[PDB]
């Protein structure tokens, strides 16, 4: 076929000792674990298109930069970053979405953690020396290395702001791609489905401040009652709007060409045997928004900000910890997602490709969340055996 699995390579997952996770591993043990179980279902089936970053290849002056980093000065790095050409690719993509600014603290933040190793900013966010390289060679790995259908493992991205990180998110990469791909092809058809549990909200901020000109449909599933705890009064405030009842305790705005759906976990709870409905409207809405862009000859883009942090088997806080307890099992059926659910959710996707794969541009699966080692060791297995399909 042709999809590609993308991996942090080893030397890179050795730089991400101490960044924070959601449960007792750090984003180290965390895609050492996750890397091993693609080890596995690789050694079952050699067919699955595993790269890790290392196969990427950067321009000089990046490279450059990583090195003269290591030799511990900040003027020196700084005055060399500030001298990239303003037409390099990465730098370009970069500076759709975040601040230069924010990018320099970044790199003033890996050369002062050169001091005890690492740079704890704020509870959720901790910086290595080595943490900017690792960022530029997950994101340049996939915006040039791409070809359509791509699964990247690396460091979450939604909670990532234009100039600040937040909630272990240190780089929206999921925004770096997006605006790389409407830079100079005809109009898309921008399509987003974030099952993580918690809120697309560093994102959605970033599209609704900048890309207020292209064709976005975000669909939003996250459960209000956690972190980072925002409901739809918030996002009536965010939007300056009220919200449109689109049917089931669910609600959209609009910011110009962005139209953001909240699919509440909380308020959209689960009818009895039935298959969890939030997945239910994402496969309905995408279906529909494919349609307008064939009506409308334009191109779509698909992209999956996905966590499984709202698994029924998760443990962390930021899926269990709701309202002052942890879900019981009852609760976990009707506003958390199962397995079959997800083999419902990725079977349907897929199914949808080869019926309009020539009105595809890309679609692009980018881990988020997702902390239960036995929970993510078997989704993990669980995508391999429908990404093979
Ligand atoms: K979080
Ligand atoms: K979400
Ligand atoms: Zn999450």
């Amino acid at each position: 076929p042709n999809c590609l699995i993308q991996i942090p390579s080893a030397k890179d997952i050795q730089q991400m000792h101490g960044m924070p996770a959601g449960a007792d591993e750090d984003q180290f043990e965390r895609l050492k674990h996750m890397t091993q179980v693609i080890a596995t279902t690789q050694s079952k089936d050699p067919s699955l298109p595993v790269v890790t970053t290392d196969r990427v290849e950067l321009p000089e002056h990046w490279n450059q930069l990583f090195a003269a980093m290591k030799k511990g000065d900040e003027n020196v790095a700084l005055t060399l970053f500030a001298e990239f050409p303003e037409e390099d690719q990465i730098l370009q993509a970069l500076l759709a979405v975040h601040t230069s600014e924010y990018l320099q603290q970044i790199i003033r933040d890996c050369i002062q953690a050169q001091a005890k190793g690492w740079k704890q900013l704020n509870s959720d966010i901790l910086i290595t020396p080595g943490t900017f390289e690792v960022l530029i060679k997950d994101i340049s790995m996939t915006l040039f290395h791409s070809k359509k259908v791509h699964f990247s493992f690396g460091l979450p991205t939604h909670h990532a702001f234009a100039d600040e990180g937040s909630g272990f998110c240190i780089l929206n990469k999921s925004a770096v791609l997006l605006k790389h791909m409407q830079r100079n092809t005809k109009p898309l058809k921008h399509i987003i489905v974030g099952t993580d549990v918690n809120r697309d909200n560093g994102l959605c901020d970033i599209l609704m401040n900048s890309a207020a000109d292209m064709d976005i449909c975000h669909i939003d599933v996250f459960d209000s009652r956690v972190y980072p705890y925002q409901d739809e009064d918030y996002i009536t405030e965010l939007f300056n709007k009220c919200g449109k009842d689109e049917g089931q305790n669910i609600q959209s705005w609009q910011r110009g060409g962005l139209d953001y759906f909240v699919v509440n976990l909380s308020r959209t709870t689960r009818k009895p045997g039935l298959v969890h409905p939030a997945l239910v409207f994402a496969i309905e809405k995408m279906e529909e928004q494919i349609e307008q862009a064939k009506i409308n000859h334009q191109k779509v883009a698909l992209f999956l900000p996905t966590g499984w942090d709202s698994h029924e088997e998760e443990t962390a806080y930021c899926g269990k910890y709701v309202d002052g307890y942890l879900m019981g099992a009852t609760e976990a059926r009707k506003t958390r997602l199962n397995t079959t659910d997800l083999t419902y959710f990725y079977e349907s996707i897929f199914k949808l490709y080869r019926e309009n794969k020539d009105h595809i541009e890309k679609v692009y699966w980018g881990l988020e969340g997702g902390y239960d080692r036995k929970m993510y060791e078997q989704q993990i297995e669980l995508l391999m055996s429908i990404v093979l399909n």
